[PDB]
């Protein structure tokens, strides 16, 4: 029996989460995507959105539409290689969602609207058992980063969890290696050079909570505060209060880069750090941390499924000769694609643990 | 008397109408902007928005804020050249706006929410005498294009009017000159190569009424239907049914161009046409239709106050040799800025006529 | 027996011809790419250029490098799928190139420096038998557009040919269908909304032969004259003097669109034209002309192998109701990719004809 | 009375220096621009380039062109406010270029091809006295940064100087303040998020000396090594070997930002640093170092003539609370505008010291 999954919110992440599932052959074997929800039930429009993607190209699998019953006016069901997905109408309140009627057990919460634990807990009243919030959460939801602290998931305690942010998923693997291998981090500040996102504006618009963020996205460099570096504190508790950073939002539609500057806890060298990151990526961080030693630019990381892709040449070439403590590490991430894979990874991990906890 | 103006909507459209008015030296002298009405009343934010523009640069005057009474916590009044503008909270119904109490006679309706004549007529109940919709209108509002048909304004009959669209304001002066000068138009098709706008999306997103328009704006050429060419029929009734057109939305934040292809009603030449357009711009179309014979690109038309800037070189170089009927005309427009000045021009024209009708 | 091919010029144009050749699975079996010629001999850089593409993604074939003889300083040979490719140095005169010694029969002339029939004829003195200029040519070189007039190729007369331009390859199939299906073309004007190209400038630069062309490419709409519509008169001689046009260069890195406005030679309808275009694309224009009836934007045509992709929705929605003569047709092209495959198609066609004519 | 100056390399940098030479209102009175030189001598083309700027808008002074002698085909003399400027033809070698015959002492070297001191010394043999390289130099030329070490100019020992790079001119004022205020700098790493430049490519192209730098500029984040931070160690000798950095080239046409992370030599706070930068900006650094406490984005710094504009909000919000040593400072620069004003500022400073000590 496949894991019965519902996706609440069918946008960049919702759809990329679905692409990941499909491409890795999980659909209908490991995971059953029972339903997807967005603004309407117009399956033809959902199919169009899945089929064509400015950044990630044409969806390579056929998407067709059909009716759940003849009593329905328009197609409300997606069909992907025989797999049927009901398109359900959005709700203001998660507890009204028919998860129980649908047999959905795991909900991927990707609207951006229910990041408060109490809000997301709505899904549990609707019949679901577990919720993965595809973003930082508030209200004490356990935060899990695949490859860093995901084994801290506890089936009997953790029902609404957060998969953190794409940025935290790039940074945390790096910091994890530094901490685990005994380099340590005394202090660190991160800058992410970040592609614009759905929240931004095409031309100067209205943004009362984020004045800079209201300015035209694809013509400016736009600074922002970010919780990503501080969030590593919750995932790697020893780093609590030692890390913060900021974002510069720049005119690319996808792919971002972390520029971490930090002080190590012991004498080391960039060469030693470089060697450790490469080893980690070949071993205990495989599939999470990758690396390159080629002359790559942002377009070259499109569709990379790793959380963090360490840039060896950028890092080795741009550090201080002979330096023992104060270093810069550069790492890339396809902010849509790697993160979406991590959501799927996390659901799979949770289901495995839930199964085990039964007996 | 300085005419008493209120602006409903102080998003980008209302903002730029205000900035154009100020640029013309009109604030506190010819026009009393009494109030702006909007979701937010944070004058500080409004002042920030006026002060800095990604496209149009720095505002020529200083903007400060103050309080309407010592009681208010956050500044709720804008000040420019000594002139106070109250920031008023938006109302669900225009009927409920305090235009009567504020002594506002003319309302610039820029929200895009009240483009139906009967909806905009609510301002009249609110206390206003006249409404200019800064967009195409429905429900029978008289449409007026400065330099083309504005003299059709009838003070006793027209209380809710439309200034049409920026595109119609580019195209109509061209068609007007072709008809007035005896070339005639048998049939025409227009293409506008158009900067992206606020209605578009940074990344691929939901756009139920415009699928193409949901796609990432700054990395796509995005076709669209448009009403601009058909609308010319309403200001030049003899072209009714002879014109239509489309748009290609492209990754520039401002400035657009009309590419008009048409059949003349008599044998002529592109040289005759070129000469007529130039003659008209220097005379009866002065301030509305301009022209260039220089090697200009879109950036060169930023902050141009004219409705239409005929590209003599692009036109003369790209027509068929010896052709007598089938022609292309190229004309530019700062889609934000010319239109803003036209909204002001129209209010001023209506005001002069209203007063002439009374005294 | 596979044909022996050399690529004069291995810039972006030459590169993509090669990738297209591999994509069709012709390397080794149908075509032998014996050598490339460039100012550069470095092969490692070539492999890097071949491996990563900002627009077209990652090359699906593994590229390694090696030496032709252990005597040479650095690698001078590319290895794709076990197939070896020599890198030779550029010559002042094409007569000096060693095609005869290399055993190369067919040369793809993609430098742009030997656009004249006489200059490109040097390749024949260098031991080659046929030349394909991957650009418009002068000096009376035969211009061949696949699916339009390629059967006009004559093995004993035509030894140096042109594959025209990417824009001509988009427009010509459209005009060809209009002519062959009996609609005809009395007059037409074409506008291409064109992605920026290598010849353009990142920031306002120097471009003495094209003043507008020197301006910042990714932030301007930039008009240009073009020869593409005129060149259709060479391919479809009945249209000589009936067609011209222009382009607007816009801020996208690849994919362009033709906007053709024309008067038919008989009374017809947009519905009749739409049906003919679709019928043609399924039959005698298969692989050259395609169509969509979906809500597509420029990204959706990336990596499309067709010369011309007719946009049925954009065409049907944006024509004049009940019109019998004056029509607009919209058609897309990946300006790099469709054309690259056509260069390869032409070579294959010339090969098989040369084979038959020798028999 | 006026300084006899000749701009060599009337490209981007050459022109903007010239515009700064006029913007300050000193053409004719204090500085006499004798001659400019690019490759062509089309005054008409030069005037067009000067009139229209994609980034900086319309030039505020009217430009005309005339002939110097009736014997030559087209004009070769520019006229700005009555002041006449000749357009001499470039030489491949600076020594062949006739500066003495023209009577030019101060030459602004802005071709970018004569960055070697020995090669740039040719200007002297050609008949000129003083040279200012508008870029970093190699071979032992004296590097001067306005507001930092410009008073180290030695009128008898320094003939071919360097105004550094725009990035160095942003970073140096910051570090200078840190050093002079007693904060100290133990170690520093700098990242510049840099607008693309003329050396970059519209689409993937050939860049043998920088593989990443050949990739399409307006659609990629492109990392690069830089010398700007190391160059500061040369201009502020107490920091030699203690600073380095890198850049990320992003899709904006102008304006850049320095992200400096450093370790102070003793206990301080971000509040003390912030207060110090503000004070310095108002005092000893006035006109070189500016600051903002507003919510600005890159477009807002277009036309700012300061070398470095410290971002107070971005700095104060994105540091670690109660930290005493490890800090991030964010400072902006119009990489075109500020630097051009400094080139003018330097020549003028050199002018006085040359005629007070050596005269
Ligand atoms: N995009 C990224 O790079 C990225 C990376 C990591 C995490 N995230 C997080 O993922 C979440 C989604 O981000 P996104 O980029 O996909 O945004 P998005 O806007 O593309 O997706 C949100 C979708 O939710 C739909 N929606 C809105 N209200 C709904 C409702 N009530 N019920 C169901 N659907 C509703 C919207 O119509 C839209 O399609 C956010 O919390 C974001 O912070 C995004």
């Amino acid at each position: 029996m496949p894991i019965k999954v519902g996706i609440n919110g069918f946008g960049r992440i919702g759809r990329m989460v679905f692409q990941a599932l499909c491409e890795d052959g999980l659909l209908g074997t490991e995971i059953d995507v029972v339903a997807v929800v967005d603004m309407n039930t117009d399956a033809e429009y959902f199919a169009y959105q899945m089929r064509y993607d400015t950044v990630h190209g044409k969806f390579k699998y056929e998407v067709t539409t059909t009716k759940s019953s003849p009593s329905v006016a328009k197609d409300d069901t997606l069909v992907v290689n025989g797999h049927r997905i009901l398109c359900v109408k959005a709700q203001r309140n998660p507890a009204d969602l028919p998860w129980g009627k649908l047999g959905v057990e795991y909900v991927i919460e990707s609207t951006g609207l229910f990041t408060a634990k109490a809000a997301a807990e709505g899904h549990l009243r609707g019949g679901a058992r577990k919720v993965v919030i595809s973003a930082p959460a508030s209200g004490g939801a356990k935060t899990l980063v695949m490859g860093v602290n995901h084994h801290e998931y506890n089936p009997s305690e953790h029902h609404v969890v957060s998969n953190a942010s794409c940025t935290t998923n790039c940074l945390a693997p790096i910091v994890h290696v530094l901490v685990k291998e005994g380099f340590g981090v005394q202090t660190g500040l991160m800058t992410t050079i970040h592609s614009y996102t759905a929240t931004q504006k095409t031309v100067d618009g209205v943004s009362v909570k984020d004045w800079r963020g209201g300015r035209a996205a694809a013509v400016n460099i736009i600074p922002s505060t970010t919780g990503a570096a501080k969030a590593v504190g919750m995932v790697i508790p020893s780093t609590q209060g030692k890390l913060t950073g900021m974002s510069f939002r720049v005119p690319t539609p996808d792919v971002s880069v972390v520029d971490l500057t930090f002080t190590a806890a012991r004498d080391t060298s960039i060469q030693e750090i470089d060697a450790a990151l490469k080893r980690a990526s070949k071993t205990y961080m495989k599939g999470i941390l990758g690396y390159t030693d080629e002359e790559l630019v942002s377009a070259d990381f499109i569709n990379d499924n790793r959380s963090s892709i360490y840039d060896s040449k950028a890092t080795l070439q741009n550090n201080l000769p002979k330096e023992r403590r104060f270093f810069k590490i550069v790492s890339w991430y396809d902010n849509e694609w790697g993160y979406s894979h991590r959501v799927v990874d996390l659901v799979r991990h949770m289901a495995s643990k839930d199964r085990s906890a039964r007996l």
